[PDB]
């Protein structure tokens, strides 16, 4: 969907980041300029995103505008996709997890789980629900499983009936939204060492199903939630990124066929990409001018 108009529906933001402890010292130039609730600019000619949010703006302000709308209906039925995008230091971590446990400082997934236990129980009524959560990297194009350091180099099969899935991922049920944050650390604590989350995709799967406890009837729902490696050119190859790219440019032409399958990312996000879907891009930037060079690659990435 009552608040999605169109296959897709991908939607661009833009959130920069405030000049932080070392920029200032520094004294790092501040490059960006904001036209709007829309648009910014840097040296010449304008860039239109669905919103641009400065430095000042707040995790709860940021998960106004790109999650809460996604979260109310996958609890209906439907599949959504954040992505956070940007260079090394951006803020992509910090816009999706934050810091878990601040009310003030965390970030999206957090919140999307706070979100989800307050709809469900306002209600419940005849509604039992069941909650599982995913949670693997993909490093150098192979699915390591973050939940079980067993899986390594997992397998991208496709289901019964055509669209792919990710064979043997461990799932995990949860029902707070503590449990939510928890899936978070264990899968912090499995994670590899040595920078190494800056040159890997994390993907945060929650899984909501719901039954009716008379009606029978039943509605599915995914939310994706993925921290891209960072863009930056200066541990390898992001082709990636440009599937991913690649995916989404083609959805929002009117075209007939997709590049799913020119990745391992885009082939299993396929069913939480496109179509009856949502798919939010939040591009993080650095205001810095020392960070110009990749602030502008960033910043169209997008169209
Ligand atoms: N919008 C922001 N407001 C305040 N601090 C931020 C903001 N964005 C990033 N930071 C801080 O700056 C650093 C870089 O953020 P990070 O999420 O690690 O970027 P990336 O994930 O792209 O490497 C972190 O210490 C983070 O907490
Ligand atoms: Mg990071």
């Amino acid at each position: 969907n009552t608040v999605m108009d169109l296959r897709g529906n991908i939607k661009v933001m833009c959130r920069f980041r405030p000049l932080n402890e070392a920029e200032i010292l520094r004294g790092d130039k501040f490059i960006p300029k904001f036209k709007g609730e829309e648009t910014v600019v840097i040296q010449g000619k304008p860039y239109v995103f669905d919103r641009v949010l400065p430095p000042n703006t707040t995790q709860e302000q940021v998960y106004n505008a790109c999650a809460k709308q996604i979260v109310k209906d996958v609890l209906e039925g439907y599949n959504g996709t954040i992505f956070a995008y940007g260079q090394t230091s951006s803020g992509k971590t910090h816009t999706m997890e934050g810091k878990l446990h601040d009310p003030q400082l965390m970030g999206i997934i957090p919140r999307i789980a706070h979100d989800i236990f307050d709809h469900i129980y306002s209600m419940d009524e005849n509604l039992e629900f069941a909650i599982k959560v995913s949670y693997f990297e993909i490093y150098l194009d192979k699915i390591r499983d973050l939940l079980d350091v067993s899986k390594t180099n997992l397998a991208v099969h496709e289901d019964k009936n055509r669209v792919p899935y990710v064979k043997g991922c461990t799932e995990r049920f949860v029902s707070s939204p503590e449990e939510v944050m928890d899936v978070i650390d264990e899968g912090k604590s499995n994670r590899h060492v040595a920078e190494h989350s800056s040159r890997s995709h994390s993907i945060f799967l929650i899984n909501i199903k719901q039954e009716n406890v008379e009606t029978e009837k039943k509605l599915s729902g995914k939310l994706y939630l993925v921290d891209l490696a960072g863009s930056e050119k200066v541990k390898n190859i992001n082709k990636s990124l440009s599937a991913l790219g690649n995916v989404i440019s083609a959805l929002a032409e009117g075209t007939t066929h997709v590049p799913y399958r020119d990745s391992k990312m885009t082939r299993i996000l396929q069913d939480s990409l496109g179509g009856n879907c949502r798919t939010t891009i939040v591009i993080c930037c650095s205001p810095s001018v020392f960070n110009e060079a990749e602030t502008k690659s960033t910043l169209m990435f997008a169209a």
